[PDB]
């Protein structure tokens, strides 16, 4: 049933608006996948405020949790369209923006875009279910909290584990075949952090630097940058990580 409701508020596809009548210029393609992230941020706000359990924490602490996962969230929801429609040979940003070799090369990003297809490849291994997917990308959304705590702390680690419960559910093979793919999927949750660790270096960076580098952010994400990143930069949050 929670594995059914998150079937029901997974957010409908988004796409970027892009003008392929344009160069495909490193301003153009950051500025575009702003514009993308920005209307993708619209639809994880609403998804979250929907998800059973998010509700009944302190505004503050979903305020929080949003800011120091979204992009953990987007990278992850790319991962799975790159699995999904190209069986993750290609970055399916959006279905009217997919990145080939050639958008990886003028995006200037080129390693982060394979960081992120790597994402995708790992999608492909291991064959990850759908219902898999969903149950792994609410644990993102609380995987990365503030080292001195939330303000509804116990409720947190409550909904936590209930949606770690329904991951296992997802996954049930005998019992060990099912802890063998419990390891295997939270190594990948895991290793999310690294990834975005080097996403955000750079967004941060562009973002600091936006108007010198001619590289646009919508509103929707300059309010939330520029809130996240001096706490980031402060070293105010930590991962809760799966693994040693
Ligand atoms: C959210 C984003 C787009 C939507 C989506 O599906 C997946 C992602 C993940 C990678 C993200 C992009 C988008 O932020 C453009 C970037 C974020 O600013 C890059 C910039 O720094 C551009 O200035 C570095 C990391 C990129
Ligand atoms: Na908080
Ligand atoms: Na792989």
């Amino acid at each position: 049933f929670l594995i059914s409701i998150l079937e029901a508020i997974e957010p409908e596809v988004v796409y970027a608006g892009y003008d392929n009548s344009q160069p495909d210029t490193t301003n153009y393609l950051l500025s575009s996948l702003n514009r993308l992230a920005g209307k993708q941020m619209v639809s994880v706000v609403k998804w979250a405020k929907a998800l059973p359990g998010f509700r009944n924490l302190h505004l503050d602490d979903q305020m929080t949790l949003i800011q120091y996962s979204w992009m953990s969230l987007m990278a992850f929801s790319l991962g799975w369209r790159s699995y999904k429609h190209t069986n993750g040979q290609m970055l399916y940003f959006a279905p009217d923006l997919i990145f080939n070799e050639e958008r990886m090369q003028q995006s200037a990003m080129y390693d982060l875009c394979q960081g992120m297809r790597q994402i995708s490849q790992e999608f492909v291994r291991l064959q990850v279910t759908y219902e898999e997917f969903l149950c792994m990308k609410v644990l993102l959304l609380l995987s990365t909290v503030p080292k001195d705590g939330l303000k509804s702390q116990a409720s947190f680690d409550e909904m936590r584990m209930n949606y770690i419960k329904e991951l296992r559910r997802a996954i049930a093979n005998n019992s060990s075949q099912n802890w063998q793919r419990f390891y295997q999927l939270t190594k990948l949750l895991d290793s999310m952090h690294d990834l975005v660790g080097g996403l955000l270096q750079f967004c941060f960076y562009t973002f600091v630097q936006s108007q010198a580098l001619s590289v646009e952010f919508p509103e929707m994400l300059v309010e939330i940058i520029s809130d996240q990143l001096p706490k980031v930069m402060a070293g105010m949050a930590k991962p809760l990580l799966f693994h040693k």
